[PDB]
């Protein structure tokens, strides 16, 4: 059946010239509202979470691992590095590499995240290892942004995202103490509040990682907070066949308030 919300998530999509892939799950029942649930997308900087959460996961066993330095030279540098910067010939701890990588999107802090996981395998593993039979990541930064249509490479499902990031963030994917750190992490992001916390009522609570690629890609994942109802976890994915179009965060927002307005 194609639901009210379908409907509209269609026509966003149609007057967008675009590709949107939606994913909701609500925690007050259960329940999930999918819009090309199923297909894939190229995930971006979306993907940090799960390196993230994958040294997070190492952690539970190493209680100092977080504490780990890892040097950053001039030639770990790639394309967008704003924390990794000021740490060149110096070190950076996983959990402060964890951090820029999460709140501030920085391509040579998930590089280091990706290698201290043995590549980008390593982190399929994890995905794996949770529940996650559809993720997966095949590169490094900066290339797993090139988002070519049709593309298997560095790619999930809107359904599977939304389901890996409600085991990982409200539910026990990581132990309680990794959970909280990882849900401390994504709501102290700095680069949402143009994507879906646009399209929500203020007074709720987000957290969330973007991304974004060529194609013009734009995508955001959360877990939220509204106000009198369990959580809810939102996958937006959104992607464009004119190569050098501009990416479009209020499709995303859009996206959402859909959602919003239909629960
Ligand atoms: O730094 C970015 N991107 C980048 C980096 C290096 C090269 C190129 C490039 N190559 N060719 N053209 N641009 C592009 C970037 C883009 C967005 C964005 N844009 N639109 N919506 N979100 C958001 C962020 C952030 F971190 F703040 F969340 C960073
Ligand atoms: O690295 C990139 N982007 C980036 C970097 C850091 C943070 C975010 C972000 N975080 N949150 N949202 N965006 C996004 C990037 C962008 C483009 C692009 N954009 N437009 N045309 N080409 C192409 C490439 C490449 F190498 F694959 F060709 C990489």
């Amino acid at each position: 059946q194609t639901s009210a919300v379908q409907q509209k998530l269609a026509a966003l999509e149609k007057s967008s010239g675009g590709r949107l892939g939606v994913a909701l799950i609500d925690t007050a029942d259960n329940t999930q509202v999918l819009y090309r649930g199923d297909e894939r997308f190229p995930m971006c900087s979306t993907s940090k979470v799960m390196a993230a959460a994958a040294v997070l996961k190492q952690s539970e066993t190493q209680k100092q691992l977080l504490n780990q330095p890892v040097e950053i030279k001039p030639a770990d540098l790639v394309n967008y590095n704003p924390i990794a910067e000021k740490h060149v010939n110096g070190t950076m701890t996983l959990a402060e590499l964890s951090a820029a990588a999460l709140q501030y999107s920085d391509n040579t802090a998930m590089n280091k995240l990706i290698a201290q996981l043995g590549g980008p395998g390593g982190v399929t593993a994890f995905a794996r290892a949770i529940g996650d039979e559809t993720f997966r990541l095949d590169r490094t930064e900066p290339t797993l942004n090139t988002a070519i249509p049709g593309d298997p490479r560095d790619t999930t499902t809107p359904r599977a995202m939304a389901q890996t990031l409600r085991q990982l963030t409200l539910g026990h994917a990581l132990g309680e103490t990794q959970r909280a750190q990882l849900v401390t992490w994504l709501k102290g992001n700095t680069t949402g509040a143009a994507s879906i916390r646009a399209g929500l009522p203020t007074s709720w609570t987000v957290g969330d990682k973007t991304g974004s690629g060529d194609y013009g890609t734009t995508n955001d994942i959360a877990v939220i907070w509204p106000q009198g109802r369990a959580p809810l976890v939102l996958v937006t994915y959104f992607t464009q066949p004119q190569q050098n179009a501009e990416s479009r965060r209020d499709v995303l927002a859009s996206a959402a308030r859909i959602i919003a307005e239909g629960l």
